[PDB]
């Protein structure tokens, strides 16, 4: 053993750089000769070449003196106070700029996680402590997770390892010089393959101190219950449960819980809901219209009538006057940087904007961009008139003085220089300045004497802060036309734009609007996004309204006028046929149009929370029995006067919908309703306060543990017998439940468990009852490692009881936004994430053993679709039933007790024993976890203690809170028994609730003569009765109740409490969200339309039309028209125009029908966009293309067009296509057609080149563990400092596309107009518009030789038609290659608007295939970028070809769930297009 030695000293000796740094190591190593020290001066300089190179590499001064940050402040002459303990790895200084480079290296994945947490938030302390010292600071951190590194090749460093490892294992089998957790913490961190290796025996690891509580617990789960009874000894137990249930209930103890349906009483509850302050019942209709246009100054001023202008004023007002030029000039200038604007640079800009005023004042009498006697500047501000003449004559006198000359010299000498500035910086990136269409004319001879001798009349323009005395008249609109939807969408837009202003008569911003003729302004006085006041003024009558909005709550309404509209005169034509309902139609126009403009208006909580109660309402009213305390639960507190206005609506419209004398059509009413109720969507799904939605959800979670008695404050790590004790008393509380056979009866609603029913469950289980046919088949060394970078001390040794060693599991809580309420949410780490993952898979593979769960299966979604419907059909009795309160009532020691009672057949008995050991040991950790209270809730409690302290109510958590905030204690942590962690353990509670659900069903049938069919998704339940209970319904009104009762009652025992809001009936069902009912279909078409209204985000422009087009696609799916879907893609089209950004034919096809969703695809309607564009060109390529796809299918050549026209020119290729067969080749005229890309070189900047493919494949491959470590967490950390909301999204999208946005043949940035101005240059090339607005443009072959820089971007459009049209006809039938034909020989029919017919589409791919077509057809790129990391094949070949040479859009050709079935209307597809196959 010491050969080795000499070998590896050569080789060391003769693979070492000659650093100053490392010479001094290398002779330090090779003088030593006893094997300790050789161990200790490898592993040294091991880890001085890993940091060399780090500090090296990374551009940074190493840091080989090991001195504090303070020091080097010290050296370097910076004076700074005392600091805490920081030593950096590697620092730097240049100029302001510091740099500090702590690295290390690690090879576990929770290792480096927690480390990157630690020094992390350190360097960030670091940071917040320094930035004191007016010095910027930049942490720069590499963990690396090999040993490779520069300074040594690989071979010599591993086998070094490895020898190290052999002389390490032998000296401490020879001297025992290392403890056993040092050495095995050294033989884990270099041993490069233990950090994750093993599944689940890893736990085998570590030792068990399970000593006292494990038996205890154990032992208390095993008290009391029996599980060997068999199938005999259970029905006498049942069947006596049921006697003494029925006894008590007959005589009047049992309460019993279930009404008989009455819809004259459920009307009559309903309509007296509020009856404190609305004092009525009926309310005329009129009365309403009236006092509606008069609520609330938004409404009066959207009614109102303002006429301003007589028809030939307003003309003026499409002009764009010198003003608004030099404006726009201007602001444009002042966006880049120019120094020395401080009360110089700026009164320049003003002078010149009022010059130019003055200058279209006195030529045609224009009145625009005054308000009063106050003007628009340059950053939309509104200074006055009087101060600026001030400061002119004060400044030109101070010049003039600080020197003969005169004072308009002066004046346009300054003027001449600051604009000889501006039009040379911005002739110096791209554009000139001839394009603005301003003039140097309004720069007279005479100036300073014009200004000093101008003078205006008018008004003041004011903000109030709260009679109405209003200018004009207050209602004189008709409901019926579209213009109250114009002016909302137009109010909106402008209160969206007013965020774009940033930050530094005192101070006044404005915007500017106009309906149809005069302007108006709405005027502010605070910048950000924050509630604040608005005001509305005009020119001739100021100060029209104000009010208090909030800006970031607007954008559901911008260009959505032509939207609405159709969806309200469609969902209108679905009553419309009633024989009863004739004499009322108007109304029901009025009453709905009303509703949807009061809910676009004012967007509040209680008005999303009322319009969500009304489906309860809606189910109970049309079913047999629910539940007693329904009425009350649809109650909530509204406070403003327009929540009482839509109250009265909602309950007119109800009353005159379902009223009496009606009897024709009960599915449409309900659709109608159902619909109704659904638009609580349209307002928004974020949150109007932070704080107190804190507050609610942190209170909703400690509400249910102060009756139960069981709270821990602040529990220490090592857990002390008072808590060890505790717990064990409330789990044997826990199993305390009396029921039925007592003194006090049963009690309900109570957390806990009976010991009866889960001795029979288990019993039952085991014996074998609740199985089909098909299932019974199956010591300064301490500190040398501490200096080290690769020793790691964050490694768990041994557990015991209560988790881990190193802590118990720790969680935080937070909420999650959702309409309606808002949801609980617990975050946990990285090991315990792992840790949980055993336990959340092994049970959901023991469900999937079973049958009949639905949350993540998708094969029994379709067997209960199909049930329901064919229940719905026999008209049975269906029971849709929702749990209360599933989450904080659940418990890991249910599951635990339920886990220790089961017995398995032939299953491994010893590794069954040993997974049972393992499962046992992870759910008592679980039992034990420690949740953490927010920071903001505890701050704000104590302020408000100690503010009424000193100077009613008393909420219990603030009585909780001040009980222990005055004994000397601050809350932090909260530990309990009984809250279940809300979607942690999700598949496990799954599996109780399908057995739980098996034996009731199963004591239910055995009571009876009937069975019963159940599905679940682990907190939603849907039960199918048969042909006997449904007859026992209607004979004996009274078995029926008391079996339901008893159902009632037995769920209740076993801990599953049933919601308010169940419904037992016999015409509709509903499960997951899904209604049926028997001759119709129930469409949700609000639901969809609000979804897809503000679904935008700030990304690529090329991302958004693929979201809106499978947003779409699965909208159509279901019943939603065509048209609204077309004007829904107008609308996009619409939003991307207003933000300036070119449109091309590859976004979106806005004139579609029913086959192109149905058979078709997203390539089939881009190439029916392109056919509807250039006719009389395409036929002849199609010919071509039926010949070649002819040839093709039998494998002809497959090779000519792989390579010699594929990866070749475009234009002269596909003239040979031609001639390769008898075809007409295209005309000159016909290459001409062109379009325009801008990413051409590189993708846009948001915040070489490879195709699309390589960067998603590089993508989901570099990302594993080693090559994806450092850039995932990297990106997490930075994403998570981020908040936003969809109108910032909006209006940061609308400012980055302006900006550069744009990158150059090289490395460049430039502008969008600038490239607009050189082709606009050219006068050679014509662009071409359609209707809806699609540039192409024609260029000839001639003008490209010349200047080619700009000619770059342009692309032809045969070749892409070519591209795409084969891959997707590759991708589906041969039909697309045929020649399409509308149908005009149909006659016209009267059709009804609710009839529906299903469709089926005309009808693996793995990640392999593509990178082994890549390496066999293009080995270079395969060589240096994949290297480094029959029948079916042939065409994916082709495919990946097709994709690689034609990037347009074809990516989608390869990366693309598809919905199947389609349900459409029968009325549309008789009118689609044909396509014929010949
Ligand atoms: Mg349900
Ligand atoms: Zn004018």
């Amino acid at each position: 053993m010491e050969d080795d030695m000499a070998c590896v000293k050569d080789l060391v000796s003769k693979y070492l750089a000659d650093n100053e740094r490392l010479s001094r190591q290398k002779l330090a190593f090779l003088v030593q000769t006893e094997p300790r020290m050789l161990l200790m001066e490898g592993l040294k300089l091991l880890s001085l070449c890993i940091e060399i190179d780090s500090c090296n590499a990374n551009g940074c001064e190493h840091n080989s003196e090991d001195k504090s940050v303070e020091r080097i402040l010290h050296d370097h002459g910076i004076l700074t106070p005392s600091l805490c303990f920081v030593v950096p790895d590697g620092y730097k200084l240049t100029g302001n700029v510091l740099i500090l480079l702590e690295c290390f290296v690690r090879s576990s994945p929770a290792n480096f996680e927690q480390k990157y947490i630690e020094d992390f938030k350190k360097l960030e302390q670091l940071k917040e402590d320094l930035k004191s010292v007016d010095i910027n600071l930049i942490p720069l951190i590499d963990g690396r997770t090999s040993f490779y590194n520069e300074q040594i090749p690989d071979w010599v460093n591993d086998k070094l390892r490895d020898t190290l490892f052999s002389l390490l294992r032998y000296a401490q089998e020879s001297n025992s010089l290392f403890e056993e957790s040092e050495y095995s913490r050294l033989c884990e961190s270099l041993s490069m393959t233990s950090g994750r290796l093993s599944g689940v025996e890893s736990l085998n690891v570590l030792l068990d101190n399970r000593s006292s509580h494990y038996e205890e617990i154990i032992a208390s789960c095993h008290q009391g219950i029996n599980n060997k009874l068999t199938a005999h000894e259970v029905k006498l137990q049942i069947e006596e449960e049921y006697q003494v249930f029925r006894n008590r209930l007959r005589k009047g103890e049992i309460t019993g819980q279930f009404l008989k349906v009455d819809k004259s009483r459920l009307l009559n509850d309903f309509n007296n809901l509020y009856v404190d302050e609305v004092t009525a019942t009926k309310d005329n209709i009129e009365h309403l219209i009236y006092q509606f246009k008069r609520a609330s100054p938004i409404l009066r001023f959207l009614y109102a009538n303002i006429g301003e202008g007589n028809g030939e004023e307003r003309h003026h007002t499409i002009k764009e006057c010198q003003m608004q030029y030099w404006r726009s000039f201007l602001n444009k200038v002042k966006s880049l940087r120019i120094l020395n604007t401080r009360r110089k640079l700026l009164l320049i800009f003003d002078a010149l904007i009022l010059l130019a005023s003055i200058h279209d004042q006195t030529r045609h009498k224009c009145s625009k961009g005054w308000l009063g006697s106050c003007f628009i500047s340059v950053n939309d501000r509104l200074v006055s008139l009087e101060s600026t003449k001030r400061d002119l004559e004060k400044w030109v006198g101070r010049r003039q003085q600080s020197e003969p000359p005169d004072k308009n010299q002066i004046l346009i000498s300054m003027f001449q220089k600051t604009i000889l500035k501006a039009t040379a910086a911005l002739k110096d990136v791209g554009i000139s300045v001839e394009h603005y269409k301003i003039n140097m004319e309004v720069i007279c001879p005479d100036s300073y004497d014009l200004i000093l001798n101008f003078d205006v009349s008018g008004v003041v323009p004011t903000i109030s802060y709260q009679d109405e005395k209003f200018p004009f008249i207050m209602g004189g609109v008709e409901l019926l036309e579209s213009t109250d939807l114009e002016r909302l969408s137009s109010l909106s837009l402008a209160l969206v734009n007013s965020m774009k202003t940033s930050s530094t008569c005192k101070e006044a911003y404005c915007q500017e609007f106009l309906l149809s003729g005069a302007e108006f302004q709405l005027i502010y006085q605070k910048t950000g996004e924050c509630s604040k006041c608005y005001a509305i003024n005009d020119n001739r009558v100021g100060e029209i309204c104000s009010f208090y909005a909030d800006p970031k709550r607007y954008f559901p309404a911008i260009f959505s006028a032509e939207v609405l509209q159709t969806t309200v005169s469609t969902m209108i034509s679905w009553v419309k046929d009633c024989s009863e309902l004739e004499e009322q139609l108007c109304n029901i126009n009025s009453l709905t149009k009303m509703i949807l403009v009061l809910i676009l208006a004012h967007p509040s909580k209680r008005s999303q929370k009322l319009l969500q109660n009304l489906r309860y309402f809606i189910m109970a009213y049309v079913s047999d029995y629910h539940h007693k305390d329904l009425i009350d639960k649809l109650r909530e507190e509204l406070i403003t006067d327009v929540e009482f206005l839509l109250y009265r609506l909602v309950r007119a419209l109800v009353n005159l919908i379902l009223s009496e004398d009606v009897k024709s059509m009960m599915t449409n009413r309900f659709k109608f309703i159902l619909n109704i109720s659904y638009m609580c969507h349209f307002i928004t799904k974020e949150t109007p306060d932070r704080l107190t939605d804190q507050i609610k959800c942190f209170e909703k979670f400690l509400e249910p543990k102060l009756e139960f008695g069981h709270v821990s404050i602040n529990p220490a790590d090592v857990a002390t017998e008072e808590e060890l004790d505790d717990m064990v008393y409330n789990a044997k509380k826990f199993l305390s439940k009396e029921g039925c056979t007592s003194i006090k009866g049963p009690d309900y609603k109570k957390p806990g468990v009976s010991k009866r029913f889960l001795s029979l469950l288990t019993s039952s289980f085991n014996n074998g009852s609740l199985f089909k046919e098909s299932e019974v088949k199956r010591n300064c060394t301490t500190a040398m490692l501490k200096n080290l970078c690769f020793y790691s001390q964050e490694s768990p040794q041994s557990y015991s009881s209560t988790g881990p060693d190193t802590g118990r599991l720790k969680f935080s809580l937070s909420y999650k936004e959702q309409v309606g309420g808002n949801r609980e949410l617990y975050i946990g780490d990285l090991r315990t994430k792992m840790f949980t993952r055993l336990i959340e898979d092994y049970f959901e593979a023991l469900s999937l053993q079973l049958s009949g769960s639905c949350l993540n299966n998708e094969r029994e979604f379709e067997n209960a679709i199909l049930s329901m419907k064919l229940n719905v059909s026999l008209a049975h009795v269906s029971y849709s039933m929702d749990h209360s309160k599933w989450g904080p009532m659940m418990c890991p020691f249910l599951f635990l007790a339920t886990l220790q009672n089961l017995i398995f057949l032939s299953k491994d008995l010893q590794a069954d024993i040993k997974g049972r050991d393992y499962l046992s040991t992870l759910l008592t950790w679980h039992m034990h976890k420690m949740v953490e209270i927010p920071f903001n809730v505890v701050s704000a409690m104590m302020k408000s203690f100690i503010k009424a302290q000193l100077g009613t109510t008393q909420s219990i958590t603030e009585d909780f809170f001040y009980s222990n905030f005055q004994i000397g204690v601050v809350p932090s942590h909260v530990s309990s028994i009984l809250d279940m962690g809300q979607g942690i353990l999700h598949n496990t509670s799954d599996f109780y609730a399908l057995i739980s659900e098996r034996f009731i069903n199963y004591a239910i049938s055995c009571i009876c003569g009937g069975t019963i069919d159940a599905y679940t998704s682990s907190d939603d339940q849907i039960s199918l009765f048969d042909q006997v209970l449904t007859e026992l319904m209607q004979r004996d009104p009274e078995e029926f109740k008391t079996l339901i009762e008893f159902h009632y009652y037995m769920s209740d025992q076993l801990n599953k409490f049933v919601s308010p809001k169940s419904v037992i009936g016999r015409f509709v069902a509903e499960f997951k969200s899904r209604f049926y009912v028997w001759g119709d279909e129930v469409p949700l078409l609000t639901k969809f339309v609000a979804a897809a209204l503000h679904n935008i985000k700030c990304k690529e422009p090329h991302q958004l039309a693929e979201t809106i087009d499978t947003i779409i696609d699965q909208s159509v799916a279901n019943g939603v028209p065509v048209h609204l879907c077309n004007l829904i893609q107008k609308r996009t089209l619409s939003l991307l125009q207003y933000a300036r950004y070119p449109i091309d034919p590859f976004l979106l096809n806005c004139e579609t029908d029913v086959r192109d969703w149905v058979d078709g695809n997203r390539s089939y309607r881009i190439m029916r966009q392109i056919e509807r564009l250039i006719p009389d060109a395409c036929g002849r390529i199609r010919s071509m293309l039926r010949k070649l796809y002819n040839k093709l299918k039998t494998g002809q050549l497959h090779e000519e067009f792989t390579t010699n026209y594929l990866s070749s020119e475009h234009l002269s290729s596909l003239s040979n296509l031609c001639e390769l067969l008898g075809v007409e080749p295209p005309s000159e005229s016909d290459l001409e057609f062109s379009w325009l890309n801008l990413a051409a070189h590189h993708p846009l900047r948001m915040v070489e080149k490879v195709p699309t493919i390589v960067k998603t494949i590089q993508n989901k491959l570099s990302s594993t563990f080693t090559r994806g470590a450092q850039k995932l967490l990297s990106e997490a950390i930075n994403k998570s400092a981020f908040q936003s909301s969809i109108a910032s999204g909006f209006v940061g999208l609308c400012r980055t596309l302006g900006s550069k946005c744009v990158r150059g043949p090289n490395k460049e940035s430039l502008y969008i107009k600038s490239i607009q101005s050189l082709i606009s240059d050219i006068q050679g090339i014509e662009p071409l518009i359609d209707s809806h607005g699609v540039q192409y443009w024609r260029v000839p072959l001639n003008i490209r030789d010349g200047n080619e820089g700009v000619i770059s971007y342009f692309r032809p459009l045969l070749w892409d038609y070519m591209c795409i049209s084969l891959s997707t006809a590759i991708e589906l039938g041969a039909w697309v290659l045929g020649e399409p034909k509308k149908v005009r020989v149909l006659e016209f029919f009267k059709h009804n608007p609710c009839d529906y017919f299903p469709l089926k589409p005309a009808a693996r791919v793995g990640l392999n295939h593509i990178i082994h077509s890549l390496r066999r057809l293009y080995p270079s790129v395969f060589e240096k970028h994949i290297l480094p990391f029959s029948p079916r094949i042939k065409f994916l070949d082709l495919c990946v070809a097709l994709d690689v040479n034609c990037e347009a859009l074809s990516l989608v050709s390869h990366i693309v769930k598809r919905e199947e079935h389609y349900i459409v209307l029968s009325s549309e597809l008789r009118l689609s297009h044909t396509r014929t196959h010949e």
